[PDB]
């Protein structure tokens, strides 16, 4: 039986509105409602993995994981296997997957977030799963963001905390924060960004939604602004939005959005908006691509409505060689030429790099550069051709042109990281002098570039 090199993946988010769901939510699993949704040819066919966040979930793990399970099984005939399943308050996270992947998976990691201080703290945050899948790693989060259509601030930082603070991955990559640890990451909840109109366009509003008519919404919803404005989920992809607002409902139909400020609200109007959000990152010059995303129009227990996502992800075999792993492969190496850090800090201390890629036996520090001062005011550290040469623990073409690189840039003094990238060896040439280029972060912000030239040597 082969290794598989794609697997598809479902993702789901629900503000559940502290409602038992009710007896048929297959239209979730099946992508069927508004928006990019999944071909009927595809019904029977079961995704590799599901991965369920819920907000305001109002059921025991045993009770929603028994209506995620039989749910599954009645669309696919499928028995799926419980992967993990974390719940912080009333937001949750589950992960099942086919039967046959059971011994693919490894590395299983759980992890929460509470957002927020004193006032702010007792309901919000994050949960969080990774795991190897064969040479893989994959990670989810979801997390519920703080409310309110004056709080998009607010939802920033808490995106900021959850990215600093959540532990998943492998800890060894001790310098990088979840944007970093995963091939693929993907980050969904209730994310709570608002459409950005005055209350008294309120009817306007409903009127565009009832025509299908989203353009001029999306023009001011709030994750979309902050994002273009570089403000939040930097260095993510979200698919084209093209299903109606999914927030806020009256219960028991779809017909109705309820946005006036009432006493349940704290006397806030809660203007139609695209609370229920998946994006994701992926390692550069990796396969993903989004085959649905959208909306159920069948689900009507919550204020809210469900939201769907699928993706094809590349994933590759735990490979082994004679050689590695256990010992390096001579045939291989990584170079560096003409490399630079440019970075926005006014400190002036040496840096040095570090080198972490799970085709290297332990990560590589490099010698402190040469700092030098940049034309427009900007610290660039010089490594020239001094960088160490990269023994990788297999040279093999078909497993080493499918890595990634991760570089740090770290204070001498501190030993503290300054920025963080990822460079793929997914090259359109060996032996061959190449351009290489990654932003630099830092708790998820730009602090910086690396860039240089790569010289991949493999064994064809
Ligand atoms: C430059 C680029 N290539 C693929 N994706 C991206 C980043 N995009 C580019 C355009 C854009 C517009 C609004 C909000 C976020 C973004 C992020």
């Amino acid at each position: 039986q082969p290794e598989p090199d794609m697997i598809t993946i479902f993702i789901g988010t629900w503000n559940m509105g502290n409602a038992p769901p009710p007896k048929k939510i297959t239209s979730w699993f099946l992508s069927k409602g508004q928006g990019k949704t999944r071909d009927d040819s595809a019904d029977y066919i079961p995704h590799d993995i599901y991965v369920i966040g819920t907000q305001e979930d109002p059921l025991s793990e045993k009770e929603w994981l028994e209506i995620l399970k039989h749910s599954l099984q009645e669309i696919t005939s499928v028995t799926f296997k419980t992967v993990a399943i974390h719940t912080l308050w009333n937001i949750r996270i589950v992960v099942l997957a086919k039967p046959e992947h059971e011994n693919r998976i490894s590395h299983i990691c759980t992890d929460n977030v509470k957002t927020g201080i004193a006032n702010t703290l007792g309901n919000k945050g994050a949960v969080g799963v990774s795991f190897m899948f064969n040479g893989t790693s994959l990670g989810f989060v979801n997390s519920h963001l703080t409310s309110g259509s004056e709080k998009k601030l607010r939802r920033n930082q808490n995106y900021m905390n959850i990215l600093r603070f959540l532990a998943l991955g492998d800890k060894k990559l001790s310098p990088f924060n979840i944007t970093h640890r995963f091939t693929h990451l993907f980050w969904f909840g209730d994310l709570n960004y608002r459409v950005d109109l005055p209350t008294w366009e309120a009817e306007t509003i409903i009127q565009k939604i009832k025509q299908q008519q989203y353009a001029d919404l999306l023009s001011h919803d709030q994750l979309l602004t902050e994002r273009r404005e570089q403000k939040v989920f930097l260095h993510f992809e979200e698919e084209e939005i093209t299903f109606a607002p999914t927030y806020r409902f009256e219960r028991l139909t779809r017909d109705k959005y309820a946005y006036t400020k009432q006493k349940a609200t704290g006397m806030k109007y809660n203007l139609p908006s695209w609370c229920d959000r998946v994006l994701w990152k992926s390692y550069p010059l990796v396969h993903v691509v989004c085959q649905s995303y959208g909306s159920t129009s069948d689900i009507m227990t919550s204020d809210h409505s469900p939201v769907f996502a699928t993706f094809e992800a590349g994933v590759t075999s735990q490979f082994v060689s004679k050689n590695g792993p256990g010992t390096v492969d001579s045939q291989g190496q990584i170079e560096f030429l003409r490399c630079y850090a440019t970075l926005k800090t006014k400190s002036q201390t040496k840096f040095y790099l570090e080198f972490h890629s799970s085709c290297l036996e332990s990560f590589v520090k490099s010698q402190e550069g040469e700092n030098e001062e940049g034309s427009e005011g900007e610290l660039v550290v010089k490594f020239g051709e001094t960088l160490p040469k990269l023994k990788p623990i297999i040279s093999d073409p078909e497993y080493l042109l499918d890595q990634h690189i991760l570089i740090s840039i770290k204070s001498s003094d501190s030993d503290e990281s300054y920025g963080e990238g990822c460079i793929a060896l997914r090259l359109e040439a060996t032996e061959t002098q190449l351009p290489i280029y990654t932003p630099l972060t830092h708790h998820g912000e730009l602090t910086g570039h690396f860039q240089g030239e790569i010289k991949l040597q493999t064994s064809q």
